[PDB]
């Protein structure tokens, strides 16, 4: 009876009570955790009997701190020889009680200059501990601020879905234990007064004097100076200095950038680094996701262990210190965002047929960029037919896929229109389509692609009759009149078999095909869909209606494509007026 349950990381005394919960992290930042049992605020363990039945009776505020075991707040009450008889008198009170190892944390600096000089600075840190009235922990997670009884000065409290409760970002330890003239809550530091808002810290830390400027420049001086909660992830000098003078001047000069940098550093509430337990997405102001998380005492930003110092208290939020500039996609080049990315071979190979100049300045350009997966066995040379084409895989305006229309054309640098083709489960220009989703630039966007595109080369008839694999087609296809069809604008899909399908008709079918050309005429139309359907376009199964009637049932299976249970030998061979399929057996 009556047991509450206590949370310990491993390794540690980092412990978290609770109202007994069972909802668990199994790790906490990357520590797992062993659950005990002891005694909840109020009772007592009696010998012989299980659980915790008898009740103790209450005692006076400065009693009830060596209970919670906060002795070391208890003996410097005592020190002041003024606060000690009202924490034992009449009246309703709160008070967040430091823990001894709190105490043992001060600097030396700070525990020297208030034990030095008991009644004026010891008295004056203690009271703004305290609340004149009972507050319990249900009024304590909605995030209020509360009045202390030093000065009048706030105290800002903070809360969670996960139920931590902090106190100047404080962690609460052991909460709700009630006394004869109040309540007594421990807390995890010693906590002081907050009389400066972010703007107001920045100017002072000589650490941010290449934040402040870059603050100025916006024009955000407004909003750090006004109400409101806010968490501030500010770079240190260090950190732009990381960075390469070209780009980092680049950013600087361009008003745009700046503010989307920026934005990327602050959040939409005052987060206290004690919040954080377990991977957390967060959305910044300028719209890029970051996951929050910790790695022992070090809080880690994207796996990287980059906060240098936690829990900077200001009127209208938290400051954080980090040691790297959080640039986001939208401030970076076209370049920069994908050097390092999952197209990162395509791009050295822009850079050797020298396109590099179209990626690294400021041209509103489309760039379509086949995944590394590609190129797995080997690059292609650097000659005038790859140099051609790859001037072709750079679209003018910059654009959004999510936008594209099916009508639409784009045009690339040199001359050529090439034509978009929006299915239900995937999206593709040409024969290529995209792989995964955009990212946007400052001013270009990255397409990711799964092929390297093919751009078209003539009509139908244009490409069956450049390759003898389809001589006796080409003849069947003038027999029966279709020739001009396949010349003239168009949107095809022409399942093209080679002469070795004709090689497998069997006698009696191969001349019947030939003679009788108002029958033949019938079965080439069964052969042609009515509109574009490239490879990356089908998914799962899709039927086209071909220009007989019925419909092919064509389909997608480990990335091979099957038109009737028939495989294609070669897909996505571009037309000016369709797409040509090349396929081993003739369709019935």
């Amino acid at each position: 009876p009556n047991v509450c349950a206590v949370q310990k990381v491993i390794g540690t005394n980092r412990k978290y009570f609770t109202n007994c919960k069972q909802w668990y992290q199994r790790k906490i930042c990357g520590k797992s955790t062993v659950i005990s049992y002891e005694c909840c605020p109020g009772y007592e363990k009696v010998p012989g009997e299980k659980g915790c039945p008898a009740a103790l009776p209450l005692s006076n505020l400065y009693e009830t701190l060596g209970v919670v075991g906060s002795t070391t707040t208890q003996l410097y009450t005592d020190r002041t020889e003024k606060l000690r008889p009202e924490m034992e008198g009449p009246g309703s009170f709160t008070i967040f009680a430091p823990s001894n190892e709190a105490w043992a944390s001060l600097p030396a600096e700070v525990l020297d200059s208030l034990v030095s000089n008991v009644n004026i600075e010891l008295l004056n840190a203690l009271r703004y501990h305290m609340v004149g009235r009972r507050v319990l922990t249900d009024e304590l997670k909605h995030g209020m601020t509360l009045t202390s009884m030093y000065q009048n000065s706030n105290i800002q409290i903070h809360h969670y879905p996960n139920g931590i409760v902090t106190v100047n970002c404080a962690r609460l330890l052991k909460a709700d234990h009630h006394a004869t003239n109040g309540v007594v809550h421990l807390i995890d530091k010693v906590i002081s007064t907050i009389t400066n808002n972010i703007q107001q810290i920045i100017e002072i830390e000589d650490t941010f004097e290449t934040l402040r400027a870059a603050v100025a420049a916006s024009g955000l001086n407004t909003m750090l100076e006004g109400n409101g909660q806010y968490t501030l992830l500010a770079p240190t000098n260090e950190a732009f200095e990381k960075i390469p003078s070209e780009t980092l001047n680049r950013i600087l000069g361009d008003p745009e950038a700046l503010r989307d940098l920026l934005n990327n550093h602050i959040l939409k509430s005052a987060m206290c680094a004690e919040a954080i337990v377990a991977g957390l997405s967060v959305e910044t102001l300028e719209g890029t996701t970051l996951e929050v998380g910790c790695s022992g005492d070090m809080l880690t930003i994207n796996g990287k262990a980059i906060i240098s110092n936690k829990d900077i208290l200001a009127t209208n939020g938290v400051i954080h210190y980090i040691d790297e500039l959080l640039i986001p996609d939208s401030a970076k080049t076209l370049f920069e965002l994908a050097a390092e990315s999952d197209v990162s071979t395509a791009i050295d190979l822009f850079r050797q047929a020298g396109l590099g100049n179209h990626l690294s300045g400021s041209e509103r350009l489309t760039l379509l960029a086949p995944l590394n997966s590609v190129f797995k066995d080997g690059t292609p040379p650097i000659d005038a037919h790859t140099r051609n084409l790859l001037r072709n895989h750079i679209i003018k305006d910059q654009l959004a896929s999510k936008y594209l229309y099916h009508g639409q054309t784009l045009e690339t640098l040199g001359g050529k229109k090439l034509r978009v083709f929006v299915y239900r489960n995937s999206l593709c220009i040409e024969n290529s389509c995209i792989a995964a989703h955009d990212k946007r630039g400052r001013y270009g966007t990255l397409f990711t692609m799964d092929r390297v595109l093919t751009p078209p080369m003539g009509t139908v008839m244009d490409v069956l009759k450049g390759d003898n694999r389809f001589s006796m087609l080409v003849a069947a296809i003038q027999s029966a009149g279709l020739t001009e069809t396949l010349n003239r604008e168009g949107v095809y899909t022409v399942f093209a078999p080679t002469n070795e399908t004709f090689r497998a008709l069997p006698p009696r079918e191969r001349s019947r095909l030939l003679g009788d050309a108002k029958e033949l005429a019938n079965i080439l139309k069964y052969h042609i869909g009515d509109e574009i359907l490239v490879s990356g376009g089908i998914g799962a199964l899709v039927r086209l209606k071909s220009l007989q009637g019925d419909k092919l049932e064509v389909s997608l299976k480990n990335n091979v494509v099957s038109v009737n249970k028939e495989p294609v030998a070669e897909p996505d061979i571009m037309a000016t007026n369709g797409v040509v399929h090349v396929i081993t057996n003739v369709l019935q």
